[PDB]
């Protein structure tokens, strides 16, 4: 689909369901910086500082966390959800985001956070662009 202009992601959160010992704070920070730069260059700037960035474990933690985000951050535009491979967390993120709370979410695999590439970062920007466009 076509690229949409005019998108600026100022308020956004990270929810990392990958274990911290596998996807550490510096992985999160570095991934975020690479995403900031490419999204900026593409004309859909995602600001470098998320309003919230926490680890969580298990599908049951999704709904309480998303409720908390909705209840805490006005103008929240996006939750980026880091997944540890194939798990029920993905289905739940979509149930709560799309159906229960009407919250935009974008999932990304832990392996693509630990080690980014321009191509995987691009895939991510385009998915985000469709969602918010």
């Amino acid at each position: 689909k076509q690229f949409h202009t005019g998108i600026e992601i100022k308020v956004w959160a990270i929810a990392c369901f990958a274990p911290q010992r596998q996807c550490t704070e510096v992985h999160l920070k570095s991934f975020t910086e690479q995403l900031r730069k490419i999204s900026r260059d593409a004309g859909m700037p995602i600001q470098g500082q998320p309003c919230f960035c926490k680890y969580a474990q298990g599908a049951d933690s999704v709904e309480p966390m998303f409720r908390h985000l909705k209840n805490t951050y006005a103008g929240l535009q996006l939750v980026v959800v880091i997944l540890p491979g194939k798990t029920p967390v993905y289905a739940e993120v979509k149930r709560v985001g799309d159906t229960v709370l009407g919250m935009a979410t974008q999932c990304v695999q832990m392996k693509n956070v630990q080690r980014t590439t321009p191509q995987t970062l691009s895939n991510l920007c385009l998915k985000i662009n469709v969602k918010l466009g």
